[PDB]
C-alpha cells in the first residue's frame, strides 16, 4: 500500500494518487472509531522525539491528541553543542520516530540517512501534505460527491503555500480546481504547468483566474487564507490589501457561486474580526473593521466549515503516525 | 449531584451546600481508592488543553497527578494571531476540556458559550473553589465532627482571596468563622453582607474581630496566610507588617484557644524561616527572624497540617475532573 | 540487592560490587525484554517529579523514555525564591512517588531526601551520574564478551573531569585493568588515586596512571576519550587545555598502538569531531584542527566506535535505577 | 502516611496519633471490601515465616485468614542449632517478612537490624498494638461517635498488659479512660504519669480509681479481662479474687453506668462459665459457678460484644500487613 | 438436592435417597473435571479451620486436596482455657467453616447452632458418611449397572462402624446387601430393624448369615476391614482371630460368588501382609503369614479396588464441601 | 533435557554433565523471574505430599517458597505404623502429584518409586541432595563469573562426610579443579576417589586430595568448609575429630594464602563460627575455641563471605527440579 522508503518524509508533489486515496480512507476509518468510542490503539508503548526552533499550536495540538490517542508518548526537545546528525543517531536508538519542525526539506532529508527510524518535516507544522489530506477529506464529507467531481475555488494570495499546494493535491486528484488572484500572485508558472502536465492524465480542470465572479460560478468550496503569511514585514500590507482587496471572501461572493450549498474553508488562523491584536491594528489602519480577507458574517455563518476543517488535522496526522509507524 | 449547566465553572458563592458535600464526598472516596490501591481510572483516553499565562509548581503539579492518576492526558498551550473565540472551538473539537489559568471569570464564560467542551477558570490556579474543598477535607478529618459543627479562624489580611473564600465556603456550610484582621483589612461590605444573608439559612456563625484572642477562643483550626498577596507592589510590606504584627501566628495564639487539639493551616507558600530568599528579605529589615506571618516553632509544630491541606488539593482537583468529565 | 535506604541518592564511590553487578544484570534483563517486546511495566501508575536548574537532551531524554516504558509519568518543575526547597519537597513528597533533583549538589539533594518522605535522586538526568558509569560498563562487556574483571581500558585526555574520576573509580571496585593517560597536572587528585588503589588491592584492579599514550593503550579493548574543556568551566581555559592535550588526541595511529584489532573507540558525547557544531568549529579554525579535536572523524565514525551503543544503555541503566529504588 | 523504619516492630507507646488514625481508616476499608465481596489481594505471592516458641491459637488463627485474604502464604517454622541472627539472614532472602512469637522485644529489635525485611514483634500474639486497634475500632462501630467523645473503663487487673495498653491508647487519642482497680494493682506508677503528660497534648481525659461506681458512671464501654494473666502460679488466684471480687462486671454495674446502650467488652478467653477445665475448678473451689470476672448472664447478653471485638482483630492485622508490605 | 438446615453435620441414616443421588451426581462430575483439566475452583478464597483431638493420614490427605483443588485453605488448630462454645463463635467470624474430627454427633450438633458457619463432624474421618458415598460411587463405576440393582457382601467384624454404615446406605439405595459374620459380631438388633423398615420402602434386599458360601453367591462385590478397630484393646485379636478365620477373604471366597467380574473392596489400612508391624505381630503370634483379613494374593490381584474406592473420598469430600460452602 | 524416568530420585553421581547444566540455566531463568517480578506459575493446582522421619528448617523453607511461587500446595503427613509404606505410597499417588520421601533412604524410596504412580523424590527437602550442589555450584559460577570448568575451589575439613563426597563428585563430572584438604584419615573413601578419577579423565577435571591447606588453596575462587561432625555422629566423635581438624580451620590467614585478593568463602551452614549456639558454645568452652570453631566469626562476617547467597540458591534449583519433573 502506502510502502515507498521515504513515506515518512515525503514532500506533496510525490504523493501518487493511490497513496493519498489510501491514507484519505485510513483517516475515514479512525475519525469512525474515535466517534464510536472503539478505538484501537496500535502506538501503545511508542515514543516520539519533537525537534524545533519554532512552535505552532493548533497543528501542534492536533498531533498531541493524535498520538496520545494510539498510545503513544511525546517527548519535547528544546532548540547548538551537538551536531544534528550526532543527535540524530542517538535519538534513534531510544525513540521510535523524530518530528522535525523548522528545518526544511533538505536538512530533514540527510538526517533521515542516519536517523535508523521515521523522520517527519513539519508533520506538527501548517505547511505539510496532511493538511491537504485534510481539505480533501473535509471536502468530500460536506459535498458527498466523488472526488475527481468536486469543484472549489482558492482566492487571495495564491503564490503562497496553501494556494501551491491546493492546486498540486486539486491536479493529483482530477479535481475542479480554480485558483483565482491577480496575475503577480498566481503561482510560479514552472509549479502551473507542473500541474497542468498533472491534470492532463486524472482529468483534472485546472482554471487560474483575476476575476473573482468567473472562478467561483459552479464551485463547492470557496478557499481563502490571511494575505500576508507569517513572516513577511508588515510593510508588505499595505501594497497587499491594496492588490487583494477586490478578493476578499464576502457573502456576495458566496453568492455568486450560484450553489447554495456552497461552503468557506480557511487554513487559520483567520483575521475575520477586531479581537486579534495584530486584526485590530489592520482594522485600524486601512479601514477594515469588519474582516480582512473573509468577513465576520461569512466566517460565522452556517455556510462556514472551518472548524471542521480544523478537526480533520487531527485524523490525517493520525493517519500518517499509523501508516509510518505500524 | 454536580449536575448545572455551567458547572465547570462555577465561583465559589455560586456552589450550593449540596453540591458542595456531594464534591466532598466524591473527593473522600476517591482519596479512599488511592490509598489502598483500588483507584479506578474513569477518564481514559481524556485529553484536557491547558492555556495559561502565569503558571504555579504546588497547584499545576497537583493537577497533573489528579489527571494521570484517572488515565488522562494534558497538554500545555503557549491572542496576538488566533481571537481566544477561535482557538477555543478549534481546541473544543479535539480535546475533552479546557483549562483557563489567569484570565479571569467573564473571558471563561464567554469562552465557556462557544468550545463546546468543559471549560475551568483557573482549576490549576491556587485561587479556585476546589481549595476550599481541600481546606473543609481536611478540616473534617482531623476534627472528626460533623461540618457544621466544626468552628475555625482565618487571622491576617482577611480581604485578600483567602479570607474571602474562607467566610464564604464557612457560610455555605453552617460552620464557626471568625475572621481576624483590622477593619481596613476585613471584606468589602458587600460580601459580608451576602455571607450573612447566606448564614441565616444555614445556621453559621460568622464574625469580624479586631482581637485575637476573641477570635480563636474555641476554635478547631488557626489559618493564616502571606501579608501580601503575590502580584501586589513590595512597598506593601512597610504598612502591612505594622498592621498586622498583633496578628502573627505563635504558640501563645495557639494556647488562647484553649484547645489542646487545635491544629494550624496555610495554604502555602509561607514565610515561616529565612530560607526563601522574600522571606530572608523581609526577616532582615523588620527584624522577624522567626517567621513573618507564623513562626517557624508553629509551621514544624505537630499541631501544624499545612502538608495534609496541601496533598488534599490533589484529591479535590480529582474529583472536579471525574464530576465534569464523566 | 540494591536495599540502602540512600540507595536513590547513593554516589558512585559509595557502590559495592555486589549492588553494582547487580543493577548491570536488572539492566541486561531489562533491555532484552524491550527488544524482544516482552517488557512488563512495573511503575504504572508512578509519578516522578523533575525539578532542574539546568538542561540537557541525551539524558533527559533517556529517563523520559525509561519512564514511559515502565508506566510512569513525568512532571517538569522550573524556576527557590518564594518558597523554600525543604517545604516544596514535602509538598511534592505526598503527591509523587519520587523526585528527581539536577543540577544542585549532593548535600542538598541529600538534606531533602531526609524530608521529601520519598525516593529522591542526585542528577538521574544528568551527564555525571553512577548510571553512566553502569551504562559504560555494560558497554565494555556486551562488546568484549569477557569477564568484567579481565576488561582493560584506557581513559585518555583531561582526566581530573567527571569522566576520568568515575571510570577509575568504578574500574577499582570492579575489578578491572584500568589506565588513565592524561598531563600530570590534569591526573585525578592525589587523595581519590590513593583511595582507588586501596580499592584496587582489594578487587584485584590494575590501575596505572602515565603520560604516555602508547603505553597506556597497549593491550586494551576500550580507549574512552571526552571533551577536554566543560562549557561550565571558563571560555580562557580552552587556549591552554588544547596546548596541554594536543598529544592525547585519538586517532587511528593510537587504536593501531593497542596492537589489538578488536579496540573499540568509547566517548561519552557530545564529540568535538568535526565543524558541524559552532563551538567545535571555532576550536578546529583557530587551533588548525580540521580533522577533529578530541578524536578524529575517521574514528568517531569507524566500525570501531561504539559510542551509539554507549549512549543507548544509559536509557537500560537508569531504566533499572526507576525499577529497583521504585519496586 | 505510615512510614518510619521500624513500623513493623513498633510498641503501641511509639504510635503516634495519625499514625493509629491512618491504621484504623485501613482497618475500616478492607473489613468493608470483605463484607462486599470486594477485596483486592496486594499480597500475591508474598511468602511470611512466623516462628514461635509459645502459641496461640485465637490471634494465630486471625493472622492466618488476614494472610491468605490477601494473597500471601505462611510457612510454620517450629522450635537450637543455628544462631537466630543467621536463620534469620538466610530467611530475609526467601521470605518477604518474618513475624517472632514468643521472644520479646529486644531480641527482635535486634534481628530487625540483619534481617533485611520487615520483622514483627508478636503480630500473631495477644499483646501487639494490633489488639488496641481492634478495641477502639470496635468502640467506633457501636458509639457512632468521635473517638476522643468515647468513654470506656477498664475493671479488674489493672497493672497486666490489658490495662496498661488500654491506658495508653485512650491517651494517644484524646478518649475519657477510666481504670477501675485495687490500688495495688494499678499501673507502674512510671507509665501513670507518662500516659498524664500524653493526656494533656491530647485532652485525654484519664481517671483511676478504686470505686466501681464512679468509674463507669457515664461510660460507653466496660472491659474486663481475667484477673489471673497466663503463666502466674495457681497460688495467685486466692489472693486475686480476695482483691477483686467487688471488681467482678455484673448486671448491677453495667446498671451503674446509667447508659442503657453501653456495651461490654473482653479480650477473650474469659472464665464466664464452668465449661472450661480451668474455669471450673475455679467454680469448685473459691464458689464462683456463674462466672469470675464476669457473669455469664452479662457475658450472653445483647449488651456484650466480645465476638464483634474479636472478629476487628483480623481487619487490623490485615492493615499492617498492607502498610508494612505494600 | 442438599438444602437442609442440618446438612452439614447430618448422619448417615438422616439423609434421603435423593440427597444420596445428588451427593454421587455431584461427586461425578468434579471426578470428571479434574481428570480433564476443566475443574472450576467454587471456593476461591474460603478458609476452613480444622479442629481435632486425633489424626489420620489417608482422609485428611483427601480433604486438603479435595479443599485446594476448589481454592479454600485449610487451618489446622491444636477447652482448657476458652470453652468450644466460645472457640466456634470467634471462629464463625473469621472462617466459613469449622470441622471437627473425633468429638461425638453431639457435641458437634450444639455447637453447630452457635458457630454460625457450617459445621462437620468428622469429614476429614475414616467413620463419615462420605465414606459410604466414595464406596458406592465406587461400585457403580466398576458394575456399571443401576445401583439398586447392585449386591456386595461385607464380611468380617460386622458390628464396627464400616458394617453398620453399609447395611444402611444399602437399603438406603435400595440395593442388595450380604452381612456375613458370627452372630456375636451382627449389627444390633435396633439398627438392624432400622434398616429393615427402610429396605421395605426402597426395595432393598438385606441377609444376615452366618455362613460365607451363601453370603457372596452372585455379588458384584466383597467387602472387608480389620477385625479388629483402632482404639480397641489389643487383647481382642486372640478372641477375635478365633472367631472370624472362617470369614477370611482368600481366592476360593472370591470363586464362591460364581461371578467372574466380582471385585474386592477395603476401606484401609489392611493387615494384608507383615510389612506393617502390628499385621507382622499378628502374623508371627497367631501363624497368618498371608494377611490376616485378606490375603496378599487377593489384595494385589486385578480384581482388588481398594485404591480407587480409596482416591474416591477424595471426590465425595469435595461434593460435601460445594454442596455446602456454595 | 532432565529425561531420564528416575529423574526424580536421581543420586548426584548418576546425572550426566548435560543434565547438571540444563538445570542449571533452568535455576538461572527461574532466578531471574523472580527477581523481575516476571514469574510464570507452571505448577499452579499441583499438590505435593511430604512424608518426613526428620525435620529441617532452611531446606524445608526453600522448598515451601520454591512450591508456593510456583502454584503447588504442600500438605505434611508425619508419624509405617499400621499401613505399609507401599499401599500408603499408592493411595497419595493417586491424589498427589509428586511425594517427597525424607530420611528414608535411597533403596526405600526407589521401591516406593515404582508403585507410586508420581515422582517421587529422596530428600529433596534435605541437606543432603543434588540440588545443594546444583546451588553451590550456580553460587560459584556467580561469583567468580568465569565458565565453570575453569573453577577453582577447595573444601577443606572432614572431606569424608556427605559435603565431601558430593563436591568432589560435582567438580570431576563439570570438569572444575577440585582440591579437597583434610586429615589422610578423612578423605573420601578410596574407591569414591578413583570414581571421580575416572570421572575426572574424561572431563578435564583437576582433583587434588592433600593434608597441606597452603597448598590446597593456592590460586582457588573458592574455600568452603562444614561442621567437622554432625549431630547424628555419635557424641563421643566431637573430641577426636577436633583434635584432627585444627590445622584445617578456615581464618583470614589460609584466605590469604590462596594469594587471591577475590577469594570468597562458603558454608553449606549451620556453622559454629560464635557462641550463640548452645552447642557451639559448648565446644568454643571445652576446646578454646571462642573466635570459631571450622570457620572464625572473623571470614564467617566479612565481605568474602558469601553463605547467604549460597543458602538462598537453594530456593531456586529445587524449584527447577519441581519444574523439571512435574510439567
Ligand atoms: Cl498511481
Ligand atoms: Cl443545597
Ligand atoms: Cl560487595
Ligand atoms: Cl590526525
Ligand atoms: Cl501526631
Ligand atoms: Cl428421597
Ligand atoms: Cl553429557
Ligand atoms: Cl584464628
Amino acid at each position: 500500500h502506502f510502502n515507498v522508503h521515504n513515506r515518512s518524509y515525503l514532500t506533496l508533489i510525490e504523493y501518487t494518487p493511490r497513496q493519498i486515496r489510501y491514507l484519505l480512507d485510513l483517516s475515514r476509518d479512525l475519525k469512525r472509531a474515535k466517534y464510536a468510542g472503539t478505538e484501537t490503539p496500535r502506538l501503545n508503548g511508542k515514543n516520539i522525539a519533537l525537534i524545533f526552533e519554532k512552535t505552532s499550536t493548533r497543528t501542534r495540538c492536533a498531533f498531541e491528541v493524535a498520538a496520545h490517542d494510539q498510545g503513544a508518548h511525546v517527548t519535547y526537545i528544546d532548540p547548538h553543542k551537538e551536531s544534528m546528525k550526532d543527535t540524530a543517531r542517538v535519538l534513534g536508538r531510544m525513540y521510535d520516530a523524530i518530528e522535525y519542525r523548522g528545518f526544511g526539506q533538505e536538512i530533514v532529508e540527510e538526517l533521515a540517512k542516519y536517523a535508523g527510524v521515521p523522520v517527519y518535516n513539519g508533520l506538527t507544522d501548517e505547511f505539510h501534505p496532511t493538511q491537504m489530506l485534510a481539505d480533501v477529506l473535509t471536502m468530500h464529507e460536506f459535498s458527498d460527491r466523488p472526488i475527481h467531481d468536486i469543484a472549489y475555488c482558492y482566492i487571495g494570495d495564491a503564490h503562497n503555500n496553501t494556494g501551491n499546494s491546493l492546486m498540486i493535491v486539486g491536479a493529483k486528484l482530477g479535481m475542479d480546481v480554480r485558483l483565482c488572484a491577480p496575475r503577480c500572485l498566481w503561482p510560479h508558472d514552472e509549479l502551473i504547468e507542473q500541474c497542468r502536465a498533472i491534470a492532463a492524465t486524472t482529468g483534472a480542470r485546472l482554471t487560474l483566474t483575476e476575476k473573482p465572479e468567473e472562478a467561483v460560478k459552479g464551485v463547492d468550496f470557496i478557499y481563502t487564507d490571511v494575505w500576508v503569511s507569517m513572516g513577511e514585514p508588515f510593510e508588505k500590507w499595505g501594497a497587499r490589501i491594496e492588490e487583494l482587496l477586490p478578493y476578499r471572501v464576502n457573502a456576495a461572493l458566496l453568492a455568486a457561486s450560484g450553489n447554495p450549498r456552497v461552503k468557506f474553508m480557511h487554513c487559520l488562523p483567520a483575521f475575520h474580526d477586531s479581537n486579534t491584536h495584530v486584526g485590530k491594528q489592520i482594522a485600524d489602519q486601512y479601514g477594515l473593521p469588519n474582516g480582512v480577507e473573509v468577513t465576520d458574517d461569512v466566517f460565522e455563518s452556517d455556510a462556514s466549515i472551518v472548524f471542521e476543517q480544523a478537526e480533520n488535522r487531527l485524523h490525517t496526522i493520525k493517519a500518517i503516525l499509523v501508516a509510518t509507524l505500524t
